[PDB]
């Protein structure tokens, strides 16, 4: 029968979709914070850079936690297929709003459109996928990683693309590209949708119930007014810079998950064993979301780039996942605990910033230093997702709430960045990476010597 690579066909029109919003996606990435560089040095932005670098970070934070909301709004309100699009058409105005010829004041607009936009989009193209498979279809596994494989394919191309469109026409260009992506996996999603997709998904499958409506407005209304209130608050005691508010959010962020471990341990043994891996978890993605923010400041400010656009490094990050999957997909079959992959996982990371301590502490911070710092370093970092990203859905639930949790461990290190990266500069190169590095290999290590209680819970 025909296949997309032996899966049902509607795959490859979540595979395409999902493809092209990650190019939008991570084509934004990889020269967002180069952006701001520019604003701020025309004075059109008066931020520093430090705040520059928080704001991409807590710009992450916010997107993961968005992500967070999107299939309960799809599956009790709007439809998931409904979602996927809206939520597209979101993501596409908030390109369009960096293309037009605005400055530091549409970047507000841009970030919200993109938080909410992929917050409708990305949980619910994954649905999407489930639905093409029964129940039993052993298949389902092999196509989730087909669609891994498109989201990394749009990760690898993007940079690549809208990266030498910045340089060559301008930063309003290649936001223009990032809208068009979109605007592509739009017309895929939607015309390749109709002729594929269950029509049962143009509906929400759990309608609110009409006893239901008033408590969900209550709930959302009173978590309106709370923010708004501490925002107020935060205004009259004279709390109001901007990083006041990307403070306001980190709380937020890390709060979440705190006040969830709170709920369940104190409302046992299985959840108190998931603590380390969550924070394991937190910290390894601290690590790998700075590969966007401090990697490619170091790639713009202290590598040899001369003959290409330094937005290309971001590349990497989807490289080495899409070189190393068949190797680990090999090892999985022919082969360890899964604390003690988040261990493993941890250290690699932690080796990855040890290894960009090296190039400052033996030539200076003063000159440039070759490419293959941050090859090597993305390399490392990468070799710890393998182990870490593939499990991380599974470790959370085999221990709905806390389902979430693990999606919540990207979002958390995202905020946890929005502080830690503030302290990255030209003259605190070497100490933050080794700092920060040996610290993560200490804390895997920890989590070795804690893997056999922890595989006991
Ligand atoms: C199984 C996974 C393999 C990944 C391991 C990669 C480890 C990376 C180590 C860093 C090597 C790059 C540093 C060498 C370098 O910078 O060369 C500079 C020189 O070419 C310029 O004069
Ligand atoms: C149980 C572990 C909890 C995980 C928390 C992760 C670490 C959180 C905060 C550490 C912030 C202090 C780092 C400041 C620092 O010394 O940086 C060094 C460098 O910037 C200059 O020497
Ligand atoms: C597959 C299992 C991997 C197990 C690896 C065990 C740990 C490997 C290497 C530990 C190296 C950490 C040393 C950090 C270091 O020397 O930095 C010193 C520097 O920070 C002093 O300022
Ligand atoms: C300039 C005026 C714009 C007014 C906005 C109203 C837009 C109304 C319809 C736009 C056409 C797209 C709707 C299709 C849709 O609902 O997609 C969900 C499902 O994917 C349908 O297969
Ligand atoms: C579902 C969570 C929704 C949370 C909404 C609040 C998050 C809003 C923005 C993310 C943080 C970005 C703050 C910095 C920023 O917006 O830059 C604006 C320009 O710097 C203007 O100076
Ligand atoms: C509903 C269709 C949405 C499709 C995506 C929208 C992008 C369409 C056209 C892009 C045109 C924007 C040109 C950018 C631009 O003006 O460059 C300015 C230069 O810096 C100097 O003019
Ligand atoms: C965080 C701010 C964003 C808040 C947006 C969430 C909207 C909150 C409540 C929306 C109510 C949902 C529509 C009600 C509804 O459709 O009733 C139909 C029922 O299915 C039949 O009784
Ligand atoms: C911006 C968030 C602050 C809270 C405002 C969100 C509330 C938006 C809509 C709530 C309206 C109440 C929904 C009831 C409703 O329309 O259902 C109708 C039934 O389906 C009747 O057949
Ligand atoms: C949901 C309604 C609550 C009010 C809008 C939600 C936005 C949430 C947090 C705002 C944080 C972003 C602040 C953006 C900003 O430009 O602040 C900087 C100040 O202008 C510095 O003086
Ligand atoms: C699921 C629970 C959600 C809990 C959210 C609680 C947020 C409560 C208070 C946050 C207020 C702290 C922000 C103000 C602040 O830190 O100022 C930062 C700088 O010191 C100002 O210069
Ligand atoms: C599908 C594999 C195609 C080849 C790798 C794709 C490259 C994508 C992004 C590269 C990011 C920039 C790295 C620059 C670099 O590695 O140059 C190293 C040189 O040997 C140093 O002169
Ligand atoms: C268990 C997987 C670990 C992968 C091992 C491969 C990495 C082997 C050595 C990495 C050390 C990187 C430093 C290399 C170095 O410092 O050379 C610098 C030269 O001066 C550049 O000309
Ligand atoms: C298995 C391959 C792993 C390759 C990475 C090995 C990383 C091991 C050690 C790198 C740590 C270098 C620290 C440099 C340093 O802190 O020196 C400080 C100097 O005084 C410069 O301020
Ligand atoms: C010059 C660097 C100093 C040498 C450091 C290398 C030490 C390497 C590994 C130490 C790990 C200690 C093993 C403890 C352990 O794994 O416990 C076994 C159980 O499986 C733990 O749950
Ligand atoms: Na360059």
């Amino acid at each position: 029968g025909k296949t997309f690579f032996g899966q049902p066909l509607g795959l490859s029109t979540l595979f395409m979709t999902e493809m092209w919003e990650r190019f939008s996606y991570y084509g934004m990435r990889a020269i967002l914070l180069y952006y701001m560089w520019f604003l701020i040095s025309t004075g059109d932005l008066h931020i520093t850079r430090a705040t520059a670098a928080s704001i991409m970070a807590i710009y992450a934070s916010m997107v993961y936690l968005s992500g967070t909301i999107g299939g309960f709004v799809a599956d009790r309100i709007i439809g998931a297929r409904p979602a996927v699009f809206w939520g597209g058409v979101l993501i596409m105005l908030g390109h369009i709003v960096l293309a037009l010829p605005f400055g530091a004041s549409a970047l507000f607009g841009s970030i919200i459109l993109i938080i909410i936009g992929t917050g409708f989009l990305k949980p619910n193209v994954s649905t999407l996928v489930g639905t093409l498979y029964d129940e039993h279809d052993r298949r389902r596994d092999a196509g989730f990683s087909i669609f891994v494989f498109g989201i990394n394919l749009g990760a690898f191309i993007a940079p690549l693309i809208v990266g030498a469109a910045q340089e060559a026409a301008g930063y309003h260009v290649a936001f223009s590209l990032a809208a068009i992506g979109m605007f592509i996996g739009l017309l895929v999603y939607y015309f390749g949708g109709k002729k594929t997709l269950d029509p049962h998904y143009l509906r929400p499958t759990d309608p609110l119930a009409p006893e239901e409506v008033k408590p969900l407005l209550v709930k959302v209304s009173l978590a309106v007014a709370g923010f708004i209130a501490i925002i107020v608050v935060m205004n009259l005691v004279g709390w109001n810079s901007l990083p006041a508010y990307i403070n306001l959010l980190t709380i937020v962020a890390i709060a979440i998950p705190v006040f969830y471990f709170a709920w369940m341990i104190s409302s046992h043994l299985r959840v108190v064993s998931y603590i380390p891996l969550f924070i394991a978890a937190v910290l390894f993605w601290a690590i790998e979301e700075q590969g966007s923010v401090v990697l490619a400041t170091f790639a713009a400010e202290r590598v040899d780039s001369s003959w290409f656009p330094v937005s290309w490094f971001q590349s990497l990050n989807p490289l080495f996942i899409m070189l190393y999957t068949p190797f680990f997909a090999w090892l999985w079959t022919a082969w360890p605990s899964s604390p003690t992959k988040f261990a493993v996982g941890l250290m690699f990371a932690g080796l990855s910033f040890l290894l960009m301590a090296i190039p400052g502490a033996l030539y200076g911070t003063s000159g440039k230093v070759s490419p293959l710092w941050l090859v090597g370093s993305w390399a490392l970092v990468i070799l710890g997702e393998m182990l870490i990203s593939p499990v991380g859905l599974s470790v959370t639930t085999k221990l709905s709430q806390m389902m979430s949790m693990w999606f919540l461990s990207s979002s958390v290190g995202s905020a946890l960045n929005a502080q830690l990266v503030t302290l990255y500069n030209a003259k605190s190169e070497v100490a933050y990476f080794s700092y920060f590095g040996l610290g993560s290999v200490v804390l895997g290590i920890v989590l070795v010597f804690l893997s056999k209680r922890i595989q006991g819970l």
